[PDB]
């Protein structure tokens, strides 16, 4: 036989006989290909050994087990799950198929930015993380690399979360504890760029990232700092202070299309969404349900996309089997 074996690069692509003439399109490594029995083209990527460590395997399992606890446009659904090895014993490779997509979103946000295909992208980022959340999956760990567009702007979020660092939530930098609200920092960090085609909280580390927070954003409340823990309190209350720059400031208005009254008011718009996403304070910080409602998003809203219906420690012998039940169903 049913598989046939491909030199992809240094990797060899054991695949089922229906998909055809690969193509590699991104590094985990994934190939396109041209599916025989459905007679449309899709993605596969393959897992070497995913039960090699703790941190490969649990996620792995995770991932493969979440794939079919959810049912929604804007996130990974799953085509087909098949390994080429016969037994449990010989077990190494597992390959994942899903629909072809057209752009990473990392290539979207070097694009100039228009407001139509920006809310609309955001909308869409809105609606998989609420379908997410409605499940009981709060992602945690969002960003553009991970997420796929078409043609059409019609998106899809790949990943569930808990390497780039830079999306991540002032709660998850300094190990606060979070609710829902932790992806609408991540989603106003993609929507930042988007404006300024710059990584906003760029650094090497948490200590240069969490130093860019703050020398744009400005200190935050006392409020959010008696909810540290007494050692990470002690870091950021003796942080140089800083007030923080207004939105105006952060993106300016040459950033902005104000070529007509239209992108005018869209533009103050944009500006306004930011000031309630990219908000230290996750108590301050915007809903995914007011996000939603939000003059810049709300003109996408649709009940059936918004409104839709919805872990321990092993071996690497027992994530082995555990992951390979999972596959063979
Ligand atoms: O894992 C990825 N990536 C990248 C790899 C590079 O680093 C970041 C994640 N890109 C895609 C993927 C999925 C669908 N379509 C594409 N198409 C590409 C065509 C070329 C231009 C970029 C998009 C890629 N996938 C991918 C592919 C198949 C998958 C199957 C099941 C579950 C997740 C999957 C994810």
């Amino acid at each position: 036989n049913q598989f046939y074996s491909v030199e992809v690069g240094d990797s060899t692509f054991t695949v089922l006989k229906r998909y055809q003439n690969l193509k590699p399109i991104g590094s985990g490594i994934v190939c396109a290909a041209y599916d025989a029995v459905l007679d449309r083209n899709v993605a596969i990527k393959k897992l070497s050994r995913p039960f090699q460590n703790q941190t490969h395997a649990k996620r792995a399992y995770r991932e493969l087990v979440l794939m079919k606890c959810v049912n929604h446009k804007n996130i990974i659904s799953l085509l087909n799950v098949f390994t080429p090895q016969k037994t449990l014993e010989e077990f190494q490779d597992v390959y994942l198929v899903m629909e072809l997509m057209d752009a990473n979103l990392c290539q979207v946000i070097q694009m100039e930015l228009d407001h139509e295909r920006m809310s609309y992208l955001l909308y869409q980022m809105l609606c998989g993380i609420k379908h997410l959340h409605s499940a009981g999956i709060i992602h945690r760990d969002l960003k553009p690399s991970n997420i796929v567009v078409k043609s059409d702007c019609t998106l899809k979020i790949l990943d569930f979360g808990l390497v780039t660092r830079y999306y991540r939530a002032p709660e998850v930098i300094l190990g606060m504890g979070y609710k829902e609200n932790v992806d609408i920092w991540s989603v106003g960090c993609i929507m930042g760029e988007m404006v300024r085609h710059k990584i906003l909280f760029p650094g090497r580390d948490y200590i240069d990232q969490w130093n860019k927070v703050i020398e744009q954003l400005g200190t935050p409340c006392p409020e959010f700092m008696k909810k540290l823990q007494p050692t990470v309190r002690n870091y950021v209350e003796n942080r140089p202070k800083y007030a923080g720059l207004t939105f105006p400031k952060l993106f300016p208005d040459s950033l902005f299309p104000a070529d007509s009254e239209h992108n005018k008011l869209k533009a103050s718009q944009a500006r306004d969404l930011l000031s309630k996403m990219l908000v230290i304070d996750p108590a301050k910080r915007i809903s995914v349900d007011d996000a939603l409602q939000h003059p810049y998003i709300n003109v996408w809203y649709d009940p059936a996309e918004v409104e839709a219906p919805p872990e321990r420690e092993h071996t690497i012998e027992e994530w082995k089997e555990l992951i390979y039940k999972e596959v063979m169903n």
